[PDB]
């Protein structure tokens, strides 16, 4: 029967699996056992769909004898299917076994070759990202433990409305409180508050066990809701030290973790590109452009040659080609394109009559001219040369749709279809002549040439989303139905809704709000109930990983291809054209300031925001008189030395700010109020008087010059999508407070609202016709709504508000249109993913081609320079072999090999014992673990005082690791000493022993040490983000921070501008992108400000501030990331198979034990074991040392030394030159003169090394 396994069976089975997938798509879940007829038919169909697979699996086993992989997966799903069918038929378990129906499409996808190839590539790229998966696992442990020690159950009190126990009556957001003698949020006015409260968010988010605090740390690492946890641990424990946790976790675990991932991925992509460029795949596209380029001019030359004549086109063709390409024709077609985009853009909601008439009349008035232009350009270049151009076909489709829309104009449907927008791609005609437009054509060229691979990757990602949506609706289908009044729309009811929810979780936005619903639906916080968070965690991790692997591989590969194609094709432009002649022609003062200016900056930072009269703003009110005169005196001393450069103008302006703001008088409500803000230019004075700062600033400005093209393209697409969305949601996003009214006229007066859906507590509210927070009435409003969508903040609300829109000036209808989610999906895919990852890839490839473009073409490729420099900087190390007999014994006991395993397990059980402190622990449990902790302290002390007598009291302090362990130990015994009696601080050191255990491992140490040395190598890139934070903190503090701390808005006791640290925290929260739009709304003008300050408070500057800050912060962080990545790029792409510094390090570590001191004196017989202990890659394998290896080692000319006086550098260089780059005899002087040409100075230290 192994003859029907041919094509028909394969395609038949693929069709069966596809039909099974669609059957699962339809299935739809119902709350609590309900079902319609479709579910009563699909359960019948999924018996034939099981018999087919059973028949398939029955023949293969007795035909092929299960170990093929995907065959095994098919077998598991089949056997689970039969077991499920038997159980369902015999029981009248359903949840358990209908889940394998999502494993079924996996077996589907493992039938297509070029999807299996893509998955293999993804899995091969996943392998290097395992150390940076271990370090992310050993941070959510070290910080979970710390959270266990600090916030164990401290967040269980809440206001209770003293007058009876009742049930937590305190606003519609129960928040922790304190006992006054405590340090949290007092309920103040009455309302005494007592323990016995589930938790801040139903008990799912709290530091109680090692499970609820190994999820709270994960949420604060994915940055989606870390401020909400910070506030909950803030107003429950105090506001003094809860930030050193929640900011040191995100500047160590969410940026220095997202940095390594990007670096490794970029390195792997570059390495793969270099490995794939050798086959010559770039040549085919390289030869494709010229073959296409040299066709149009060949054809039109042939075309116009026929027109010159040897039937009466003596006035047609002459004014056909020389009139559509006659300059003015173009430059006026551009004018008409601008007219069309103005016509379509100049529309809003509730337009005037004249605008509606004119923008409707001009449509066809321009369409007729452009349709004529079609033909006028058609018979000029003919049909072949017209249709060959890809961009010509774009305008072809645009005009076709324009003359086509007068059929569906009868019943709107597409409305005035947003096709008139898409014509502004012909406004890039003006862009045509702009700098590097012949890379934008190359951009789309590459993105369309690699379209097959792009589509395969996108299809694999889409299949992943589909599978995790089917499983999502199987798990949480019809279970998000609680008695709570609201009807949360992030459910898993249908397939479109499940897809939208999965897409929302995949982009991170509110991924922790669906997780809480999933946990509360499957029981609650418990052992079996709180296990469904695994679904969301795996979804997030895998989705983000695949998003990176798709949208960054596409960007990096295609953009590097385009850049290389440009730099290799426009290069020959000169060598071909310019040869037109070839045929024919043939510090004290600087300190004295850098101190004063920065101290003035910190003086202007620590002011009093909210108060206009105080002592801090009087000490710092009259502080600036020493500064202002000495700052002005610098100009006076320097002015007469000359008679003007650039930064001196900035100096003049920053000093004239004080020179004028001292006086002004008169109108003391303005002008002083802008020069008060204009004092944020004092720090910028230091940019000129400090070298290196100019270097980094100029680098950033040249980066602006490089990425202006991408920025302009992104903003043009923003304008385009805003224009399409205007004709789609123009005024349809209105709603009333009462859902029973759907008209502004009807939505008036009062109506009854019931508290918490209780019919016995009616409260009168007014009726208000309120527009959405982010509407689409005009182009400008859509430009902000789409920006907020692209920031992945608040976009689900916009999606589920626009879904309910049906008609203009009418109320919403539940799920009126679900196909409108495609607009947001396409916008997120194209702008929020493609055009941002293309930005990042452009920066990465630009920084990678710069630098190493130094062209160190003194031969000596990029391994031997490092090998030679390491050979030069080398010496035998120190071993410290102890004397005095018994000291050698103690050192041997310490320096044993299997005692290290004992020392590692004594830490492994220490962390496990420490990480069991739950809440409400049995009294005996605490003391039982306390004595165990004391025993661990005793045993570790024993180890330290055993190492002291072994390594001598000197070497115990040399290695930082032993010093670090000593510091940890001595801070552990005195904790036991104070246990007889601050305390919270001293319980913490054991996590440092844990992080040492983390540090164990060669790969972890190499990666981390290299990245830290790279970060230290560039300290002038962090003093750009620091400057930005300083300037915007001061600006926002002076402008927007005077408002009252109203707990009902997004400005409260924790989020405000009323102090510099709090302003910095607010800017940090906006930088991480938590609620920046909400803070911008809260900074809108008309908010009542503090009564202590003498509703006019607020400003309209909020939009500019909170948009410019976000964009600039993103740019600066990306610049820092790319700088630190490209400083270590040499390590990132190394091909460890070839010789590397690690081999030399291990060679040195083996060699050092044979020399009591550094010296350089060796023995002659140690070579016998040296040739055996060298690694087979570095040296020789398992061959006998007394062989050709020794023969060639002695054959070469060693330096003229004694039997054993050869130095370490000489033999190391001999080994490295025999391993790689072998040369014939007589080339020793060639190496001698080469090492003095490009290599660094030897300082005449190779006198003996010459021979
Ligand atoms: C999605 C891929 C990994 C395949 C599906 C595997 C998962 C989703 C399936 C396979 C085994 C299933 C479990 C098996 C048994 C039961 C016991 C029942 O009283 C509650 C559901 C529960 C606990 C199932 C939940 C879903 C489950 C964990
Ligand atoms: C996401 C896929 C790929 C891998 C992870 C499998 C997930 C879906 C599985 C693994 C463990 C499973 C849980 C194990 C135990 C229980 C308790 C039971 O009373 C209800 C089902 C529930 C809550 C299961 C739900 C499904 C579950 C969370
Ligand atoms: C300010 O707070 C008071 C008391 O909590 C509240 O009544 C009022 O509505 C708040 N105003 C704003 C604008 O938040
Ligand atoms: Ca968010």
């Amino acid at each position: 029967i192994s003859i029907v396994e041919w094509k028909p069976f394969e395609i038949i089975i693929l069709l069966t699996i596809f039909a099974n997938c669609v059957a699962l798509a339809i299935y739809i879940p119902f709350p609590e056992d309900d079902s319609n007829a479709t579910n009563s038919n699909l359960e019948r169909v999924e018996y034939l769909f099981l018999i087919i697979f059973t028949v398939e699996a029955f023949l293969k086993v007795i035909a092929y004898g299960l170990r093929n992989g995907w065959n095994l997966l098919d077998f598991i799903i089949v056997v689970v299917g039969l077991f499920s069918a038997i159980l369902e038929q015999a029981t009248k378990d359903v949840k358990a076994l209908r889940a394998f129906r999502v494993l079924r499409p996996l077996r589907l996808v493992s039938g297509v070759p070029s999807l299996q190839v893509v998955l293999n590539s993804i899995i091969k790229a996943m392998v290097p990202l395992l150390h940076i998966a271990l370090l992310v696992l050993f941070v959510i442990i070290i910080y979970a433990i710390i959270g266990l020690e600090l916030f164990m159950g401290k967040m269980h009190k809440t206001c209770y409305n003293q007058e009876g126990i009742a049930d937590v009556p305190a606003e519609d957001d129960p928040s922790p409180c304190a006992l006054e003698t405590g340090h949290g949020r007092q309920c103040q006015n009455g309302t005494v508050c007592k323990p016995g409260w589930d938790g801040p968010k139903h008990g799912i988010t709290n530091f109680d066990n090692f499970a609820f605090a190994m999820l709270t740390v994960f949420q604060c690492i994915t940055m989606e809701g870390w401020t909400d946890v910070l506030y909950w641990v803030n107003d429950a424990v105090g506001r003094d030290w809860p930030w050193i946790y929640f900011v040191t976790l995100i500047i160590i675990g969410s940026f220095f973790v997202l940095n390594l991932v990007l670096g490794v991925l970029s390195g792997e992509f570059s390495k793969e590109r270099e490995k794939a460029k050798a086959r010559g795949d770039f040549q085919k596209l390289r030869e494709k452009q010229q073959l296409e380029e040299d066709l149009k001019g060949y054809l039109d030359w042939i075309t116009q040659a026929e027109d010159i004549d040897p039937r009466w086109n003596r006035f047609c063709r002459r004014k056909c080609r020389a009139a559509v390409k006659s300059n003015v024709f173009y430059w006026l077609v551009i004018f008409l394109v601008f007219l069309n985009t103005l016509t379509i853009a100049s529309e809003h909601y509730n337009q005037p009559n004249w605008l509606t008439e004119v923008q409707d009349t001009a449509n066809k008035a321009l369409l007729a001219l452009f349709t004529a232009e079609m033909l006028l350009k058609m018979y000029s270049l003919g049909l072949q040369a017209y249709f060959v151009s890809l961009f010509n076909r774009f305008d072809c489709f645009v005009v076709c749709g324009g003359i086509l829309e007068t059929i569906l104009v009868e019943t709107k449907i597409m409305s005035p279809l947003g096709i008139s927008v898409l014509r502004c791609v012909r406004l890039l005609r003006i862009f045509k002549i702009t700098r590097y437009w012949n890379s934008l054509s190359n951009l789309v060229a590459s993105l369309l040439n690699s379209v097959r691979s792009i589509a395969s990757l996108l299809l694999l990602l889409f299949l992943f989303i589909i599978i995790f949506s089917l499983l999502g609706m199987q798990l949480f289908g019809g279970k998000f139905n609680f008695d709570e009044m609201q009807t949360r729309r992030s459910t898993f009811d249908n397939f479109p809704q499940s897809l939208l929810t999965v897409f929302q979780i995949l982009t991170g936005e509110d991924w922790n709000s669906v997780m809480y619903d999933g946990i509360m639906a499957y029981g609650g916080p418990s052992f079996p109930g709180m296990l469904v968070c695994i679904y969301f965690i795996i979804l997030f991790i895998c989705g983000n990983y695949i998003l990176l692997n798709v949208f960054l591989a596409i960007a990096v590969d295609n953009l590097a291809d385009a850049e290389s194609l440009t730099s290799a094709q426009k290069e020959e432009e000169e060598e071909k054209e310019r040869k037109k002649l070839a045929r024919t022609a043939s510090t004290i003062f600087t300190n004295l300031i850098l101190f004063f200016i920065l101290l003035s900056s910190i003086s202007l930072a620590a002011e009093d925001p909210v108060q206009h009269t105080s002592f801090r703003n009087h000490i710092l009110g009259n502080a600036d008189y020493v500064f202002t005169s000495i700052f002005t005196l610098e100009i006076i001393l320097k002015m007469t030395a000359y008679g003007r450069n650039y930064f001196n103008i900035l100096d003049l302006l920053v000093v004239s700010v004080s020179l004028i703001s001292f006086g002004i008088q008169s109108s003391a409500i303005n002008v002083v109020k802008i020069l008060r803000v204009l004092r944020v230019l004092r720090p910028l004075r230091a940019i000129n008087r400090a070298k290196g700062l100019k270097h980094v600033v100029q680098c950033v400005f040249v980066a602006i010059r490089t990425i202006g093209n991408i920025v302009i393209v992104t903003t043009l697409l923003q304008f385009m999508f805003a224009c399409i969305g205007v004709q789609l949601f123009k005024g349809k996003l209105y709603t009333c407070s009462d859902s029973s009214k759907q008209t502004e006229a009807e939505c008036k007066g009062n109506y009854i609202t019931y508290k918490d859906g209780e019919v016995d507590h009616p409260i009168i509210q007014p009726r208000s016709w309120e527009n959405s927070k982010f509407d689409f009435d005009n182009v400008l409003a859509a430009m902000m709504a789409l920006f907020t969508v692209s920031t992945f903040e608040g976009w689900p609300e916009l999606l589920y508000r626009s879904i309910d829109s049906h008609t203009e000036d009418k109320g919403p209808i539940y799920n009126y249109r679900v196909e409108i989610s495609i607009f947001f999906i396409i916008y997120i895919i194209i702008i929020a993913f493609f055009m941002m990852n293309i930005f990042v890839g452009f920066v990465i490839v630009t920084f990678q081609e710069q630098g190493e473009q130094e062209y160190k073409n003194c031969e000596l490729d990029k391994n031997q320079r490092q090998c030679v420099e390491y050979a030069l900087k080398a010496r035998p190390l120190r071993r410290y072999i102890p004397k005095n007999q018994h000291q050698y014994k103690v050192w041997y006991v310490v320096n044993s090999t299997y005692f290290e395993y004992l020392m590692f397990v004594l830490i492994l059980l220490n962390t496990i014992c420490l990480a069991m402190q739950h809440y409400g622990q049995s009294c005996l449990f605490k003391i039982a673990m306390n004595i165990l902790n004391m025993l661990f302290t005793g045993l570790f002390t024993v180890e330290m005082i055993l190492k002291l007598i072994a390594f001598k009291p000197k070497g115990y302090f040399s290695d930082p690791w032993n010093v670090f362990d000593f510091l940890i130990v001595i801070g552990s015994i005195i904790d036991v000493i104070l246990s007889e009696t601050s305390i919270t601080f001293f319980r913490l050191f054991r996590v440092m022993r844990l992080v040492k255990l983390l540090s164990r491992g060669e790969g972890i140490r190499t990666l981390l040490w290299t990245f830290i040395k790279s970060f230290q190598a560039l300290p002038y890139v962090a003093l750009l983000i620091v400057m930005l934070f300083f300037i915007y903190a001061v600006i926002g503090m002076q402008v927007f921070g005077k408002i009252a701390l109203n707990d009902t808005t997004e400005i409260n006791r924790n989020n405000n501008f009323q102090t510099f640290p709090q302003a910095v925290l607010l800017l940090f929260r906006c930088a991480t992108g938590e609620a920046w739009q909400d803070i911008m709304l809260a900074c809108m003008p008309g908010k009542k400000c503090a009564p202590e300050s003498e509703t006019p408070c607020g400003s309209s500057f909020a939009v500019f501030y909170f948009i410019s800050f976000y964009m600039l912060c993103a740019f600066l962080i990306i610049n820092l990331f790319v700088a630190v990545i490209m400083d270590n790029f040499d390590y990132l792409t190394r091909d460890w198979s070839i010789l590397g510094p690690h081999h030399l390090d291990e060679f040195k570590r083996i060699w050092a034990e044979y020399d009591p001191e550094a010296k350089g004196r060796i023995k002659h017989l140690d070579v016998v074991t040296l040739l055996r202990r060298i690694q087979p890659p570095l040296g020789f394998g398992k061959l006998c040392p007394h062989r050709v290896a020794c023969k060639r080692l002695v054959s070469m000319n060693m330096p003229l030394n004694s039997d054993g006086t050869v130095m370490f550098n000489a033999t190391l260089f001999a080994l490295v030159r025999t391993a790689l780059r072998i040369k014939t005899e007589g080339n020793l002087e060639q190496a001698n003169e080469e090492l003095r040409a490009i290599i660094k100075k030897i300082w005449k230290r190779t006198s003996m090394k010459l021979l």
